[PDB]
């Protein structure tokens, strides 16, 4: 079934609240997570693995920048009545961090803040028309996607997305805001163009289950 949505000015969560919302090994109160972030919480859960052995857990994490944008994460094992242990990871390059909520194991008042990366999306090619003036930058996100791009800070621009089927039918949008979301759609490209300066804007893909 073919069914993309088209959403302009959603923060991140309310993307992936989209992407739950299309399809309408958890411990403990991660059970009360969607399917969508509870994949992303253990990829966390993998990196706290890999930096504390068998059975630890992600719990929290943030985001700082210290030269690269870097995820900082709080992992605990459930046997283990011990002070929570953090591991740092940088963001890959050309990515930057932003965050996300779900419930972590332990708590089940309120999910808890988590860190996740996604492309940095250079806005800087200059155009020229008459005496009006924009930058642009263009992302070829990595079936069907849940695409997520963002302007950085207080600046709205327009958001242009052309995607294709497989059998050659298309859909597309262009309008302005401050972001643009695309659930279930089909593979495409994204521009994004401003008219303030030389900008980024954050991009984040993810295939739609």
């Amino acid at each position: 079934v073919r069914e993309p949505q088209i959403f302009f000015n959603l923060t991140y969560t309310e993307y992936l609240d989209k992407v739950a919302a299309s399809h309408g090994e958890p411990f403990g109160e991660e059970s009360r997570n969607d399917r969508v972030t509870q994949d992303m919480l253990q990829a966390l859960h993998d990196l706290c693995v890999e930096r504390f052995g068998t059975g630890y857990r992600a719990v929290s994490g943030l985001c700082y920048t210290d030269r690269r944008a870097t995820r900082k994460i709080e992992c605990n094992k459930p046997s283990v009545r011990e002070r929570d242990r953090s591991v740092t990871r940088a963001c890959p390059k050309g990515q930057e961090c932003t965050t996300f909520n779900a419930y972590n194991f332990r708590n089940r008042h309120h999910q808890v803040t988590f860190p996740v990366c996604g492309p940095r999306i250079e806005v800087k090619d200059r155009h020229d028309i008459g005496i009006h003036t924009e930058w642009q930058g263009t992302w070829y996100p990595e079936g069907t996607y849940d695409y997520f791009a963002q302007m950085a800070g207080t600046l709205n621009g327009y958001f242009g997305y052309d995607g294709v089927y497989s059998d050659g039918y298309k859909t597309s949008s262009h309008g302005y805001g401050h972001s643009w979301s695309c659930i279930n759609c089909p593979r495409g490209k994204v521009t994004i163009t401003n008219t303030y300066r030389a900008t980024w804007a954050f991009g984040y893909t993810s295939p739609h289950s």
